């Protein structure tokens, strides 16, 4: 179903998402990845973090920029459904 996300970057050194809110979200919730240069995978969104690194609640605000874990490497303009 509908995009979540649009993935800006990806950080090897600790395998951080940077992505852009394009739908609510929230911890919790069951994403897919998916783009040309990666095999798809499910995730399970966990702790959320701000631009500055604080920890959010959920992705509530459009276009907002929002960082967490992943379980495998994302390149820029990956994209997530929920």
């Amino acid at each position: 179903r509908e995009f979540a996300g649009l993935v800006l970057g990806y950080d090897p050194e600790t395998g951080i998402a940077t992505v852009q809110q394009r739908n609510h979200f929230r911890p919790g919730d069951e994403v897919e990845f998916f783009g040309p240069e990666i095999e798809n995978f499910t995730q399970v969104i966990e702790k959320i973090w701000d631009e500055d690194g604080n920890e959010l609640d959920a992705a509530r605000h459009p276009l907002q920029i929002v960082k967490f874990k992943v379980k495998r490497p994302l390149f820029p303009y990956n994209m997530m459904r929920k």
